[PDB]
């Protein structure tokens, strides 16, 4: 892996659920099946959408965690573990969506004004999710959708593995920048999404809050602006994607806009912490999602990301530090191309991310963003999932392997892995001063023969004179690798004489001990 290391000790694997209750695609006991099924192929746990729109529908406080409770049940019968994600968003209207269960229809009437909705450049408004700008009702009724949740699952504590939160648009903290209706569908660039009359208002009141009065803003953003009510989100996005946001205006704006989902991911953290801690003590995570197009754009860089709210990621993940959160990032199996008109670069900008989780030290989990039919995805996720310390994997979705046995096989073998520490020890090895043994194999958890990024450091013992290391390898897979030896400038300067192999590696720790 990545800085010599090797995969992460924690690695789970996890499968998606389908979007609509089990009742509407199959009956329990074949889904009971379905999970015993799924254990057996390297799966820990099973996601699952609650919708909002399913647990207070009638009106509010009018809760029914009736088909959470049954579908904990069924959980537990299969001796499976599961994630809830607690979904706040609409069902329906994204990627894959098969389902139509919006938010609840009684929470639009809490407020009379624009405040709880969003309305981008042109006017299109967006109903997906609570705005996160309504801080003071998403206060109150995810606090009481969370606590009430909390009590009606106590019983089944003992299934849960993790809890998701839903931060924004298919369960991602971001702005729907990117809809049909809207016309800013894959691959365009995204409409920023802060027009409504409440929004306006409030990046007014945030930029006069930083500089005081309107003088103060003209001689910061160097401008000439005639009275307060000019303080106004980009009147053309394009121009603003352009090169309005090398501005001082631009910087301000941008920084307020991802501010808001900066505060909306502090805030549900704490809403969650204060009603799962005690009771389940599991971990909490939110989703960023992989808006990896018009990435490279010359004319409009990252032009889909800075609309969804995506300026700057490290401030952005800073945000989950401090709300004590792990983040999952939900586009990996994909490579670059970085050409007209797509502009896509969703391998470097996974790389980028993870590399900030880990230099931050946050509990980094990975999911495919579409449906993979082919083996050759498999290796992709795994050469990152394996090499950049990802914690766990969560496969979308349910039906693609369930229903489809050569598939499942080629997940079991590629991703499907229980990590086991294991010792490899390598003998007679001819290094001089500055010299630095290292091992390479054929799997993604081996660095896949790479020399470069990729291989795991070994560490001399000045006692038996060898170089030994404690490696993380998937138990039950065949590995083949070898030993090398990295000049202190970095060259290989040569290899192990045989190629050495564990067929397979054992499920309990011992060491593999072999010769130069
Ligand atoms: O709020 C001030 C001003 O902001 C916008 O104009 C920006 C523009 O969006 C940027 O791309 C760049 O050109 O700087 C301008 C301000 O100097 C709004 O379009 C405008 O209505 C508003 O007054
Ligand atoms: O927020 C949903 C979903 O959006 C993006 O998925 C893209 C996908 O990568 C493209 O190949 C194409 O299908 O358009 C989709 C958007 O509608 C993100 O990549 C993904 O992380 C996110 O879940
Ligand atoms: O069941 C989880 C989640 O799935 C869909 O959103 C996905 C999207 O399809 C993929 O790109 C994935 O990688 O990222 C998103 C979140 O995981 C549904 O649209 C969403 O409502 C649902 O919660
Ligand atoms: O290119 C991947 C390749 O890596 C290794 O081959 C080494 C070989 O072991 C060395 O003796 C020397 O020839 O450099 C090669 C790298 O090009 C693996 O042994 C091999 O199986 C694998 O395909
Ligand atoms: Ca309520």
């Amino acid at each position: 892996a990545v800085n010599g290391k090797g995969m992460n000790p924690d690695y789970k694997a996890y499968l998606m659920a389908p979007l609509k209750k089990i009742p509407e695609v199959t009956n329990w006991e074949t889904f009971e099946n379905d999970l015993r099924w799924a254990k057996q192929n390297g799966f820990y746990a099973i996601t699952v959408d609650f919708w909002w729109g399913d647990m207070e529908k009638n009106g509010d406080q009018q809760f029914d965690f009736s088909y959470a409770q049954r579908f904990a049940q069924s959980v537990k019968n299969a001796g499976m573990k599961m994630i809830p994600i607690i979904s706040t968003h609409q069902c329906g209207g994204n990627v894959g969506d098969d389902c139509n269960v919006p938010i609840p229809s009684w929470v639009w009437n809490q407020k009379s004004d624009d405040s709880l909705y969003f309305k981008s450049e042109t006017g299109t408004v967006n109903k997906e999710t609570l705005n996160p700008l309504a801080s003071d009702v998403i206060r109150k009724e995810y606090g009481e959708l969370y606590t009430a949740f909390a009590a009606a699952m106590k019983p089944y504590k003992d299934v849960i593995a993790k809890i998701y939160l839903s931060g924004g648009p298919a369960g991602e903290l971001r702005y729907p920048s990117y809809t049909t209706s809207d016309g800013t569908g894959y691959p365009s660039r995204g409409k920023f999404q802060a027009y409504t009359e409440f929004a306006k208002s409030k990046f007014r009141l945030w930029v006069l809050n930083k500089y005081g009065s309107l003088n103060e803003v003209n001689k910061a953003w160097g401008t000439k602006l005639i009275s307060e009510l000019a303080i106004l989100p980009p009147s053309d996005g394009e121009q603003f994607l352009m090169n309005g946001y090398l501005s001082m205006y631009g910087k301000d704006y941008l920084e307020w806009y991802q501010g808001i989902l900066e505060n909306h991911t502090k805030l549900i953290g704490e809403l969650a912490h204060n009603a799962f801690d005690t009771t389940f003590q599991v971990p909490i995570g939110a989703k960023i999602a992989g808006v990896h197009w018009q990435y490279n754009n010359p004319t409009i860089p990252h032009g889909a990301e800075k609309p969804a709210g995506y300026n700057d990621y490290s401030h952005l993940l800073d945000a989950f530090k401090s709300a004590k959160l792990d983040v999952t990032f939900t586009c990996l199996e994909m490579t670059d191309k970085g050409s007209y008109p797509e502009y896509s670069m969703p391998k470097t900008l996974v790389q980028n991310i993870a590399t900030l989780a880990n230099e931050k030290g946050i509990v980094l989990n990975g999911e495919n963003a579409l449906s993979i039919g082919n083996e050759e995805e498999y290796k992709r996720v795994a050469e990152m999932a394996f090499n950049y310390n990802f914690a766990g994997f969560t496969l979308l979705r349910y039906q693609d392997v369930m229903y489809n046995n050569s598939l499942m096989g080629k997940f079991k073998d590629l991703l499907g892995v229980t990590p086991v520490m294991q010792t490899i020890v390598v003998k007679n090895v001819p290094t001089t001063i500055g010299d630095t043994v290292y091992i390479t194999g054929n799997r993604a958890e081996l660095g896949s023969w790479d020399t470069k990024q990729y291989p795991i450091q070994l560490y001399y013992d000045s006692h038996s004179n060898d170089w030994r290391g404690n490696v993380v390898l998937p138990a039950e897979r065949n590995i083949e690798f070898k030993a090398f030896i990295k000049s202190k400038d970095g060259t290989v300067k040569s290899w192990q004489t045989i190629q050495q192999s564990w067929n397979p590696v054992p499920l309990k720790t011992t060491s593999h001990t072999s010769s130069w």
